[PDB]
Formats: C-alpha cells, structure tokens, sequence
C-alpha cells in the first residue's frame, strides 16, 4: 500500500525500530506463543526493508507509533499520510479510553496520553515533518476537548507534552504565538496553554527571570498579544533572548 525507500546503511537504526516491534510483539495478547517465537527469530536475527516492517508489521499489528518511526527513518515526508497515522493514533487511544466523568478516570487518561505522545516525540520531535507541532498542537487541544469533561482540563495540559517531548521553551513559544495570531476563533484554549507555558518559563530560567520582573509575571492570568511580557522585553532589548532553554 504504502513504499517507503530503504537504505543498506540505515541497517543498524532499522535493527533498533525491530527491536521496538519485538518488544510490543512479545507482550501483544492477541499474538499466538508460537508464531512470537518466529517473529522474535525474524526480528533479531536480520533486517527486513522498511517497506517490509510498516506493510507487514506495523499496519496489520496497529503499531501506530512504530509507523511513525519507520517513516522518520525513511525519510518520508507525505504530509496527509503522516497526519493519517498520527489519526489512527488518537483514534485507537479514543477507543480504550474509560469516561465516566470521575476526575481520576479523566486523570489517567491524560496521564496516558501524555505518556504516549512524549515517548513518540522524544524519539520525533527532531523532525519536522513527522512531528510537525503547528498541526499535532491543535489536533491535541481539540483531541482532548471532544474527549473529556471540560472541568477536568487543567491548562498546561496540552504544552507541558509539548515542553517534555523536548521542544524548547522557545520554539513552542514561536509556535503558539503563531498559532493565536493566526486565528479568527476564539483562542481561549491557546491562550490558557501559553499563559501556562509563560509561567512555567519564568519559574524554570533565571535566565528568562533575568529579563522580566516577578511583577510583570504575576499580572499575567491570560495571555494577550499586548499583555505579552517577552513582547515588551523585545520591544526594548532586542530579539535575541539567548540560546534555547530546554525542560530539564
């Protein structure tokens, strides 16, 4: 269905997404003893094309993640494919998803799906054009807005992925900025995540406390593109706020 190209050099970082997929095969309950045994056997003992893992393994196994990081590894850049995969991915996760409306149901899911997405990204992140965070952002934000109770969304929910991935504080700051700048709609949900980021940075980078005041942080309950307080640094010291800062 789908032709990824594959490189004889890429052999040893192909071994690794194997050993990825013989991991989930090892405890996928819906996989007989028997053929594990053959499927370990085939992974472990040489390397199937990129092709061969996503059409034989990855697609009929529902390993969404490891789909990603074949296509990282090939090189492949088709944006609708890739957002279709990063579907499927939610998707799936819908579907095992318990909504009772008790806070802690509500709880361990985001925890879950946090988790999830931080292992992808940290593995992703580094490209852009299968983590491309301008379009999976809002997808998470909508993603957990149809899903849980409102009153069970804390800010900060959906950027702190984002920040724990190991996107810098700056990048997601650019991003975001963009984001709500560039929308006709309401933003309230942008605004909470990046009022939230805000915060986060000040508390985390004396390098970014170096720069604005405790004061000119405890005014900001939501962010505005005129209450921007890195704005108005900038207005006044220049663009440059130093290398990127990064959660530790």
């Amino acid at each position: 269905i789908v032709q990824l190209a594959s490189r004889i050099q890429d052999a040893c970082e192909v071994a690794g997404i194997q050993g990825d997929i013989l991991s989930l095969v090892y405890t996928d309950a819906r996989i007989d003893s028997a053929i594990k045994d053959e499927l370990i056997k085939t992974l472990d003992g040489k390397i199937l094309s990129t092709s061969e893992l996503f059409n034989d393994f990855a697609v009929p196994l529902s390993y969404h993640e490891i789909a990603l990081f074949i296509f990282k590894i090939a090189d492949f850049r088709d944006h609708e494919v890739i957002m279709a995969k990063w579907d499927e991915l939610f998707q799936s996760l819908r579907m095992e998803f318990n909504n009772t409306g008790k806070k802690e149901d509500s709880m361990n899911f985001i925890n879950l799906l946090s988790n999830v997405l931080i292992k992808i990204g940290k593995n992703v992140q580094d490209s852009e054009f299968i983590f491309p965070i301008f379009e999976l952002f809002p997808i998470v934000c909508n993603f957990f807005y149809e899903t849980l109770p409102k009153e069970h969304i804390v800010s900060g929910s959906i950027v702190s992925i984002f920040i724990t991935a190991g996107v810098s504080f700056n990048k997601m700051y650019y991003i975001l900025k963009e984001l709500i700048e560039t929308s006709d709609s309401d933003n309230s949900v942008f605004n909470k995540e990046m009022t939230w980021l805000i915060h986060e940075w000040y508390k985390s980078d004396r390098k970014f406390r170096d720069i604005i005041s405790y004061n000119d942080i405890i005014h900001l309950k939501e962010y505005k593109i005129d209450n921007d307080p890195i704005e108005k640094y900038v207005k006044n010291s220049g663009n440059n706020l130093g290398i990127c800062f990064y959660k530790e």
